[PDB]
C-alpha cells in the first residue's frame, strides 16, 4: 500500500511519526512524503529510504496514492480533498482536521469505540475517516463502557483543556507566561518574611502589563484559566463545547436519538493533557461495582483509579498522564441528586488518543482488511 | 467596643488588615492585636497606637474583649473557644476557619445573602458567627437571586480552585514551580526553530523530578491540576466537596427541604481567584433575559458578564477578578439537555469575599446593631 504523509513534520505529524515507528507501522507501507514548503530533496529515513519530498499540493502526485495520511490541517484539507475527489480519486483520507468530521462520506475514527462502525465503512465503500475532537476522543476512552450499553441518558462536561490543543506555539507561550510570573517576584519569592500581598500585587500588575506574552491566547493563561475556546455558536456554545454532542453521537451512530452533551470548555494551564469533570446521568440505578467494571473492562487503555486521596493526587493528574496512551478515570461515585448520578473526573493526552492514535490505527485497520 | 484580632499577621489576616484600613473599620473599634510567638512586641500600627502585642491562649486576657476576629485557624478555635466560652465569655466570636461552622449555636455569615438571618441572630443571642467555605461563598454571591427565589432544583459544580485556598507557602510553591518550568526550556524557547516535542520532554521530566518543589502540594501543580481538595468522607465526596451543600442550605435556611450540591473539586494553578463551572437544574423554565435580571440584581457586586467571546476571555477569569471584589458570572445559557438546565461559570477572589470581607462586614452589621 503506497501511503502519503503530510503535515508529518508538524506538532501532531511528529507523534504520529514517532508512534509509526514504535509500532513499525512502516513496515507495513510505502511511505511517501508530501511538503508544503519545499519538494525534490531527500524525505526523512524513519529506518529505511523513503525517495524525496512531493509536492503537496500536487493533483496527479496525490492520485497515484492508496491512502493519505494528513496532519497538515483544515486549510490542507479544503485546498486539496474537494479537487482530489472530484479528479475520481478512490483511496483512503485518514485526517486529523476537523474539516470533515460531519461530512455525509465521512467516519469518524475511534476504534476501541466504534471498530464495529469503522469496518462497515470500510466494507461498503467508505474512503474517509475522520479523527475527532481531542475532548471527545479522550471522553469516549474513559466512558465508552457506558456509552455502549446506551446506559447515558445525558452528560454535563466541564473542561479544563491544555495548550497543546491550541498549537505549539501557545505551549510555548504558556511557558514563557510562567517565566515572566516568576521573574516578577524570583528575587523575594523564598524569602518567608517578604509580604506575601506584596507577591501577589507584583504577580498580579505583571500578568496585567502589555508586556505581558499573550500574542497567541490574547489574555494571560499561565495563573489564570480562560472559560471559552473557539468561534462562538448561534446558541450560546462555543464551537468546542457543540464539537462534543455532534461527534460523539456520530461516533456513537446515535444520530437519529442523540445523547446530550454539553458544558463549559475551559483553556488551563496545562502543556498536553485535557481533564474532564463529568456529570453522568445514567438511564437506571446501576451499583458503583458494575458500573466500574463496565468502564474498566471496554479497553486496554482506560484505568480506573481508587476513589482515594492519595492515589488520587498521583495519578489522575496532567503530571502522571502526559505522554503516555493511558486515560485513567477517577472520582466515580453517585452524587446528592441521586443514584442514578455518576460523577467522574478523567484525564487523557490531548497528542496521543485526542490526536495521532486514533489516524495510525485506522491506517493498519485498513491494511487487515 | 474592644476587638482582638487573631491570626492578623497570615495571610487571610494581611487581607482583612488591608480591607479594615481601607474602610476605615479601626476608627470605630479599639484594636487589641494578639499574638502566638511575638508577645511583648509592639502592635502594628495601621493609624493609630494599638499597645503591645497580647497573649493569643491567655483567656485572662481574651475575656476583658467584647469582641473577637479570627483569622488565625481551625486548631487555634478548637483549643481556644471552648475554654473561653467556659469562662463565661458572651462576647462576639467572628472566625475564618470551618470548626464551628455546623454548630447549632452559630451563623454562617455572608449578608448579601442572609443579613437577615444575621439581624435575627444578633437580636435573639446569637454571638458566633463564621465564614462559610471560600467556594460556598463565591457560588452564592453569583446565584443568589436564583437561590432565594427557591428556583434551584439541583446544581453539579465542577470546580478550578486557586493556589491561595491552600495556603500561602502554597500560592508561593505554584510561583516556583512556575519558574523551574520555565527554566529547564528557556535556551530552548529563545530558539525560534527549536522542536515542540523537545521542549515537552524536558518540561515532563523536571515536573516529575526530586528537584521539582512540591513540598506543599506533595505533586505537582504548575503545568497539572489536583482533582481532591481537604480529607476523603465515607461516601467518596472530599470534605471540599461535602461543604458546599451543608454550608449553602444553612446560609439559606433550607435544613428541612435542602438543596443538592454535589461535584468535584479541583486544584488548579491560579494565584489567588476560584472559578466555579456549574450545572444548574431549575425547577421551571424561566426566560434567560429574566435569569439575568435575577442573577444581576441579587447585590452590588455580582457581574453578568454578556455571552460573548471577546469579553468573556477579558473579564471571565482570574486575571481579571484578582485582588478585586467583583464576581463576574459568565456562560449564561440553556443547555442541550433543555431550558431547565443552566450553564453558569463563574470567577472569585478567594481572599475577599471568600475570606476576609465576610469578617469585616459581620464586624460592622454588629457595631451598628
Amino acid at each position: 500500500m503506497r501511503v502519503g504523509l503530510v503535515g508529518w513534520r508538524g506538532m501532531v505529524g511528529s507523534v504520529l511519526m514517532q508512534r509509526m515507528v514504535e509500532e513499525r507501522d512502516f513496515d507495513l507501507i510505502e511511505p511517501v512524503f508530501f511538503s508544503t514548503s519545499q519538494i525534490g530533496v531527500p524525505a526523512p529515513n524513519f529506518g529505511k529510504d523513503a525517495g524525496m519530498l512531493h509536492d503537496a499540493f500536487d493533483i496527479e502526485s496525490l492520485k497515484q496514492l492508496d491512502a493519505v495520511i494528513t496532519c497538515q490541517g483544515g486549510s490542507y484539507t479544503e485546498k486539496v480533498y474537494p479537487a482530489l475527489r472530484q479528479a475520481g480519486w478512490k483511496g483512503y483520507w485518514i485526517d486529523a482536521a476537523s474539516t470533515l468530521r460531519m461530512d455525509k462520506e465521512a467516519i469518524i475514527t475511534l476504534d476501541p469505540v466504534n471498530l464495529k462502525q469503522i469496518l462497515h465503512g470500510i466494507h461498503h465503500g467508505t474512503k474517509t475517516f475522520v479523527g475527532g475532537n481531542c475532548t471527545v476522543s479522550l471522553m469516549l476512552m474513559a466512558l465508552g463502557g457506558l456509552y455502549e450499553r446506551g446506559l447515558v441518558e445525558w452528560m454535563s462536561a466541564m473542561t479544563y483543556q491544555a495548550a497543546s490543543g491550541a498549537g505549539a506555539q501557545n505551549m510555548r507561550e504558556l511557558i514563557s507566561q510562567m517565566g515572566v510570573i516568576n521573574d516578577a517576584v524570583s528575587s523575594e519569592l523564598a524569602n518567608p518574611a517578604s509580604s506575601i500581598l506584596d507577591i501577589d500585587k507584583k504577580v498580579a500588575e505583571t500578568m496585567r502589563s502589555g508586556s505581558f506574552p499573550t500574542d497567541n491566547f490574547g489574555v494571560p493563561l499561565a495563573g489564570s484559566l480562560i472559560p471559552w475556546i473557539d468561534v462562538k455558536r448561534d446558541n450560546g456554545q462555543s464551537k468546542e463545547e457543540w464539537k462534543a454532542g455532534v461527534e460523539a453521537n456520530k461516533i456513537l451512530g446515535l444520530q437519529d436519538s442523540p445523547v446530550p452533551i454539553d458544558g463549559t470548555c475551559v483553556r488551563i494551564g496545562a502543556m498536553r493533557c485535557h481533564s474532564q469533570a463529568l456529570t453522568i446521568k445514567l438511564k437506571q440505578n446501576i451499583p458503583l461495582d458494575e458500573i466500574e467494571e463496565m468502564i474498566a473492562t471496554h479497553n486496554d487503555w482506560v484505568k480506573v483509579i481508587p476513589n482515594e486521596r492519595d492515589i488520587t493526587a498521583r495519578e489522575l493528574t496532567p503530571a502522571k498522564v502526559t505522554g503516555t496512551l493511558s486515560v485513567p478515570v477517577g472520582r466515580l461515585r453517585k452524587m446528592a441528586m441521586g443514584d442514578d448520578f455518576l460523577n467522574a473526573f478523567t484525564v487523557g493526552d490531548q497528542l496521543l488518543w485526542g490526536a495521532a492514535e486514533p489516524l495510525r490505527r485506522t491506517l493498519r485497520i485498513i491494511l487487515a482488511e
